[PDB]
């Protein structure tokens, strides 16, 4: 509202709403926190990271993303809580203080701006980009199918009209690009967790291929190591496992992607639920979903922060 502390977490915000909540936070935390425009949509909307950090370098980082699906609205007030609850907890929680003492972590809140913007105004269920495709009447790509790692590959549709386009080539999506960009530019991710909803499962690659992942034993164990702690708080249940193994073969997705560029610790969320409400969770489950939901991460940053 008019400060992050009179801000209501408990509630389904617009576009321009947590928009004005990074400005706000960046204002009450000018040493922490910084908004970085990594990017424009497809329709012109800037496309905003925050950056937490306390020092140094050119650190070692962790990347946060919620909302590439515009329709998973429990992630994105995931990811506004997320953003409070670093800044109320650096220098006041031990563990915490301790992870970014060492590691920036960078949040993408709205990753999928122009798709937020349409759940709000015309389709609560809309997934994809809001590009246009020539020769095509059917509008948007899918971003989880649009990373080239498989891309175009069996898990993903060429039908422009499909829930699960994959574009014309990958990295068509200016939205896609623009991390991608990121992430060379930066050359220091150690994890990179893309956050998504409903199922309650928590995957590491791949998705595109039965392969087991190199690093299968570490990520596995990890992954029961996060889910433990994220059941420690309501009982809450997530089962876990390669995307393919976990949910079904998916192409041109993120984390195979990041996981190719060696990024070993990449992980992608399902949050609540297993289907009662789906994508339209309601908003008295925000912040217990986001409370678990912390738990995992810090116990993927955590591992991250004792494997340089
Ligand atoms: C329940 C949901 C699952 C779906 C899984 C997702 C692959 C797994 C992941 O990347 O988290 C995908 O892109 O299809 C999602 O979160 O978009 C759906 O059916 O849209
Ligand atoms: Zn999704």
């Amino acid at each position: 509202a008019r400060s992050t502390d009179t801000f209501n977490y408990a509630t389904y915000h617009t576009l321009e709403e947590i928009y004005d909540f990074l400005d706000l936070l960046v204002a009450e935390n000018p040493h922490l926190v910084s908004k970085i425009q990594i990017g424009n949509t497809y329709e012109g909307r800037p496309i905003y990271v925050l950056k937490f950090s306390t020092g140094g370098s050119k650190r070692p980082a962790i990347w946060i993303d919620t909302g590439i699906h515009s329709r998973e609205w429990v992630t994105q007030a995931s990811g506004v809580w997320f953003a409070k609850k670093i800044t109320q907890d650096y220098g006041q929680d031990a563990a915490f203080t301790a992870i970014l003492d060492t590691l920036d972590i960078f949040l993408e809140i709205v990753t999928n701006p122009d798709g937020f913007a349409f759940t709000h105004s015309t389709n609560r269920m809309w997934r994809k980009t809001r590009s246009h495709t020539a020769g095509s009447l059917c509008i948007g790509v899918d971003p989880n199918r649009n990373w080239d790692a498989g891309f175009g590959l069996s898990g993903a549709s060429s039908n422009p009209c499909s829930e699960t386009y994959h574009g014309k080539f990958a990295n068509s999506e200016v939205e896609v690009k623009s991390i991608v960009d990121f992430v060379k530019d930066h050359g220091n991710i150690k994890a990179f967790i893309s956050i998504h909803s409903y199922s309650q499962l928590l995957m590491y690659p791949y998705g595109y291929k039965t392969e087991p992942v190199p690093d299968q034993d570490e990520l596995d164990q990890l992954s029961k190591a996060a889910v433990t702690a994220l059941a420690s708080l309501y009982g809450t249940k997530f089962n876990y496992g390669s995307i393919i193994k976990a949910i079904y073969q998916a192409s041109g997705s993120t984390i195979d992607w990041t996981y190719s560029q060696g990024i070993k610790y990449s992980f992608t969320f399902e949050l609540r639920d297993t289907g009662r409400y789906g994508f339209l969770l309601p908003a008295s489950q925000i912040i217990p979903t986001a409370k678990e939901t912390w738990l995992a991460l810090l116990t993927i940053m955590e591992h991250t922060l004792n494997h340089p």
